[PDB]
């Protein structure tokens, strides 16, 4: 059972016009849980979001809402705000805890995020593929998100590089197939 924490952050994102084209998945690189986010971001000053603040923050059992993507843009891409950055297009959510939850736990946070994207799908009329689910790597040349991709490929951005467009296909395409079971059911 998924609860979702709808507390916006102490900021107006500008509007986007449109639903989300999409989600970005991304791996927070960090230490906290989605309510360690939340306590420490959702009344919080703007020197805090100038350095980033993704729609979603997910881990198990737990989404915290920073915004809600429907109509309001994130900075999460790194790409600008022009309206072919990933910032202005898609939705963000973070898988937290990517650097200290064990394997077992950082899996569990990944699902949570993975229904969480279904159900926001199913509200913007939206199908899973290889347009509609993405990575940061795609937007701008980071490691990110390293933990999913190591998981899931056996390919270490951080430690290897830029992968292959096939690594990268073989992280979406396990991503898109999980968010496809949620949406099943
Ligand atoms: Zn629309
Ligand atoms: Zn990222
Ligand atoms: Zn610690
Ligand atoms: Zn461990």
């Amino acid at each position: 059972t998924l609860k979702v924490s709808k507390n916006h952050i102490n900021y107006t994102m500008d509007k986007r016009g449109k639903k989300p084209e999409g989600m970005v998945i991304h791996n927070d690189a960090g230490r906290s849980s989605g309510q360690q986010y939340e306590n420490s971001l959702a009344n919080a000053g703007y020197a805090r979001y100038a350095n980033g603040i993704a729609h979603y923050y997910g881990s198990e059992g737990y989404v915290w809402e920073a915004i809600d993507a429907k109509n309001q843009i994130a900075w999460h891409t790194g790409d600008g705000t022009g309206a072919n950055s990933g910032n202005f297009r898609f939705a963000g959510i973070e898988v937290c805890q990517s650097m200290s939850a064990s394997d077992a736990q950082f899996l569990k946070n990944e699902q949570a995020v993975f229904q969480f994207t279904a159900e926001k799908f199913k509200e913007w009329g939206l199908t899973p593929n290889r347009k509609t689910v993405r990575l940061h790597m795609e937007f701008v040349p980071t490691a990110c998100p390293h933990r999913s991709m190591v998981l899931h490929t056996g390919f270490n951005p951080v430690t290897q590089g830029r992968p292959s467009q096939a690594i990268m296909n073989k992280l979406k395409d396990y991503f898109i197939k999980q968010i496809k079971n949620y949406m099943d059911k």
